[PDB]
C-alpha cells in the first residue's frame, strides 16, 4: 500500500526476495576509537542486511557536509567507507552529496540492497533454540560515551564497528540457513531491545543467563562509570542469532573460527513461558526481566 520496528524491509521479486534498508548517521564525534562515520555508514548497513539472510549486492551513499568541514576530513572518511565496503565486498553503486551552511560537520546516511536466499526474521525463533552472540557485548555505545566523558583505559576501549556478513556467511556455510531460526543487529537500544523484539515478534520467551553474556572487563568498568547497562547501548560489530539447539554448538564453533566471532557464546535459550518476554537469571538462581532501557518497572 502506498504511502508510510525499522529494521529493514523484505520484498518477494519472482522466486527470490530482495531486502532494503536505511539508516542515517549523525555520530560526533567523526572518529572514535575503533572507527569512523564512514566505517559506521557501510557496517551498519551490511549488518542490517545480513541479519535478514541477505547477501549485500549494493550500498547507496547519502553525506551531508556542512560548508567548514576540512576537505581531509572528508577524504579520511570516503577512504574508510571505500575500505570497509571493500572487506565485504559489495559495491557502492551511487550516492549524493549536499553542502549545508549549517554549523555541522557531516552526516551519512546509506541505503542498502541485499538478496536473501532464505529469508530469516525475528519472528522464526521456536521453543528450545539456543540464543547466541557473536561476541562481547555493548563495546561500541560504551566506547563512544567512555571517550566523551575523558574516561580511558590500560587498554584502549575500541569501538567493534565492522561488517558482518561473514561471521552469519560462517554458520549458515555449517548448519543450513534452516537451522538459523531468528537474527538481529544489536545496534539502536542494544543486546536488550534485540532479545525483546525476537522475543515479542516470535511470540516466545527467552531465557538469558546473565553470567554467561561476554562482556570485557573495561566496559564493565566504564559502563559503572556512566550509570548505563552494556546490555543496552549499541554494538556495531556482533549479531544475535538463534538457532536449533542441535546445531547450538556447531553454530558457536563456526563463529569462533572466525577474527570477528572469536567471543561468540551462547547465553540462553527460548521458552515456552512468558512469550514476548526476556527473562534473566543470575548466577544464584535470581531472576528479572530484561527490559530495553528507559521505562518501568517497579
Amino acid at each position: 500500500a502506498g504511502g508510510e520496528l525499522d529494521d529493514g524491509a523484505t520484498i518477494p521479486f519472482g522466486d527470490k526476495h530482495i531486502v532494503f534498508t536505511i539508516d542515517g548517521h549523525t555520530v560526533k564525534p567523526l572518529f572514535f576509537p575503533g572507527g569512523d562515520i564512514g566505517r559506521l555508514a557501510v557496517s551498519g548497513t551490511v549488518n542490517d542486511l545480513a541479519v535478514m539472510g541477505a547477501e549485500p549486492i549494493a550500498l547507496a551513499n547519502s553525506m551531508i557536509i556542512g560548508e567548514g568541514l576540512d576537505m581531509e576530513v572528508l577524504k579520511r572518511v570516503l577512504k574508510s567507507m571505500d575500505e570497509t565496503a571493500r572487506e565485504v565486498p559489495v559495491p557502492i553503486v551511487t550516492g549524493d552529496t549536499k553542502v549545508v551552511e549549517d554549523k555541522i560537520e557531516m552526516f551519512v546516511i546509506t541505503a542498502g540492497i541485499g538478496i536473501a536466499e532464505h529469508p530469516v526474521s525475528d519472528a522464526g525463533a521456536k521453543v528450545g533454540d539456543a540464543v547466541l552472540v557473536s561476541g562481547t557485548i555493548g563495546d561500541h555505545g560504551i566506547a563512544l560515551m567512555s571517550h566523551r566523558e575523558g574516561i580511558a583505559f590500560e587498554t584502549e576501549l575500541k569501538s567493534d564497528v565492522a561488517p558482518i556478513w561473514d561471521v552469519v556467511k560462517a554458520v549458515a556455510e555449517t548448519i543450513g540457513w534452516e537451522n538459523i531460526h531468528a537474527m538481529k543487529d544489536p545496534t539502536r537500544a542494544g543486546l536488550s531491545n534485540a532479545l525483546n523484539e525476537i522475543a515479542r515478534k516470535s511470540n516466545v520467551g527467552i531465557l538469558v543467563r546473565e553470567a554467561d553474556i561476554p562482556i570485557r572487563p573495561e566496559v564493565r568498568a566504564a559502563s559503572e562509570m556512566l550509570g548505563i547497562s552494556p546490555y543496552d547501548v549499541a554494538n556495531e560489530g556482533k549479531v544475535v542469532m538463534v538457532v536449533a539447539r542441535e546445531y547450538a554448538e556447531e553454530a558457536l564453533e563456526a563463529m569462533r573460527k572466525t577474527e570477528k566471532g572469536r567471543n561468540a557464546a551462547i547465553i540462553g535459550e527460548v521458552i515456552a513461558d512468558y512469550r514476548g518476554k526476556v527473562l534473566l537469571e543470575t548466577g544464584i538462581g535470581g531472576k528479572r526481566f530484561m527490559e530495553p532501557p528507559e521505562g518501568d518497572p517497579v
